[PDB]
């Protein structure tokens, strides 16, 4: 329904009477998919954002901003972790996380499930900077729900699972849980302190309450939107909030244009309303 | 019945309010004012514009407000006598004026129109105003430093839509300026030609802290916190708010988000080395 020349509008239930809207240059992607709805666009190129990705009508991915949230979920997980050999992604179908994984030395394979291949076909289409990671041969790429996929996982087989999602269902935390090994590090998508502060606060004491030790909800800065991860561990006593295993000493520190472990810290810091989430 | 907001850096791009009922929309002696009630099922309550740009809102206003008037007197050994630069709104005032410490602050800014009406659409924010250690003007920011002393202030706070050097000369020794700072997402260039430009005219040190605020369409918001005096890290409390009475009384700043808050993005950081 899209097209070219035409306005990309974005609408919250959560805040009704706002909406975002970005000029579409050109059309890419406009179809139903077996799950979802798929919108590919470019966008204005006097903008900064070149290729977008919604899914049902919510910007996911763009260009011009993926690195960072990319970035946070990929290393704020990875060097929380003494060794992540084996990684698994539920979701990040665009690669994006994938491709932060991969950076890391001591990754041996990582798994990534995504539930919409057509996800992953318009990505290595239209996002090759981002999606190349799928490509790997240290990763195995597959087509399928996550939830059943944690179900049919053998206890203890994971360092790192990482929930780079949108749906709804992600007993599932319990799953992610029986999978970690003893040292486990879970991260995910954790939704706004402004929009949904109740459900961050009723998810870290949901998930505290499965069985995980502890449980730090971090803030990221995206140029437009908030959007958070928490970030659980298995083990009790884990700080997860000053970097285990600094990204200085990994010899792609330098090619990161938003993690640091300065903003790795920073990140657990929340405005004090929020505060109480972390204490 | 929406008000929609563009930018000419951020091209092809909009945020848009619906308008639940408009509350003033005139051109005033400086700039266009707009203050509307927006939609009453979403977060925002009260809004206004200048120039087509918001300003302030209900919701957030607490953001920018005790980011720019805590992370400034927080960095002063002992703030006595304050000057804010715009805020006619009196936000920031009323952030400034819950430290002890503060004797008086003046206010000046340009656009009497702007104090009229958060006197009568924000009075939660506005009504600083009227507290006895605050004496507010009407007049442009740039005279009024003209004509002001030397080191006559502790901290020059610019809360805004050769000026610089004479906030330099305003200040006390261990002076204080912080300003609105803009956007590091496109906006970078100029942070950085700013930093560059405030410590040319001779304060000793600038540091750019972010902050989070729920919504932003011209990329994000920060603040420029400058130091007259050589050797003094704004980045780390001078004075934690957690030892004065009114810390409780904060929604967004405290010690963490302080530190936390010149923590920049990589591609950013070289703005504070
Ligand atoms: C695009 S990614 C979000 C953008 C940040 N990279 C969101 C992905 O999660 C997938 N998703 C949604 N539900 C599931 C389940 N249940 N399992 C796996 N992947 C899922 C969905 O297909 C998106 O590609
Ligand atoms: C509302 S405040 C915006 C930030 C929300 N507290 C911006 C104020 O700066 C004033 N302003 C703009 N230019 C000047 C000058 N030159 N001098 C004083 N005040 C000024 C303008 O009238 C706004 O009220
Ligand atoms: C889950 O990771 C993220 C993090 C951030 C976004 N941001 C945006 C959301 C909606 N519309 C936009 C429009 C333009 C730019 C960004 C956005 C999306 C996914
Ligand atoms: C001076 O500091 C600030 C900080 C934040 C804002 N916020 C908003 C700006 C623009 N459009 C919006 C649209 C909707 C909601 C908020 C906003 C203004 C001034």
């Amino acid at each position: 329904e899209l097209i070219s020349g035409g306005w990309f509008r974005e609408e919250n239930d959560q805040w009704p009477g706002q909406a975002m809207s970005l000029r579409v240059e050109k059309v890419l992607y406009d179809a139903p998919t077996k799950f979802q709805h798929l919108t590919i666009f470019e966008s204005d190129p006097k903008g900064p954002w070149g290729t977008v990705m919604a899914l049902d009508g919510c910007i996911q991915v763009t260009d011009y901003d993926e690195f960072v949230y990319h970035e946070v979920l990929g290393h704020t997980s990875l060097c929380s972790h003494p060794k992540p050999e084996r990684v698994l992604i539920i979701g990040g179908g665009d690669g994006g996380v994938l491709r932060e994984v991969l950076r890391h030395g001591t990754v041996e394979h990582c798994d990534l499930v995504d539930i919409d291949g057509e996800v992953m076909e318009q990505s290595k289409q239209h996002f090759p900077q981002i999606s190349r990671s799928l490509a790997d041969p240290r990763a195995t790429v597959r087509v399928g729900d996550g939830l059943a996929f944690v179900r049919q996982t053998p206890d203890n087989t994971y360092d790192v699972v990482i929930i780079d999602t949108t749906a709804s269902k992600l007993a599932f935390y319990k799953d992610v849980l029986r999978i970690l090994k003893p040292d486990g590090i879970c991260c995910n998508q954790g939704e706004s302190i402004w929009l949904d502060l109740e459900l961050i606060e009723k998810m870290s004491r949901f998930i505290r309450e499965t069985g995980f030790a502890s449980v730090q909800y971090a803030l990221m800065h995206v140029p437009t939107y908030s959007i958070g991860t928490l970030v659980c561990s298995k083990k009790a006593g884990v700080d997860v909030t000053k970097p285990l295993r600094p990204v200085e000493d990994m010899p792609f520190a330098k090619d990161l244009k938003y993690y640091d472990s300065e903003m790795h810290k920073a990140s657990f810091a929340l405005p004090r309303f929020a505060r109480h989430i972390n204490n």
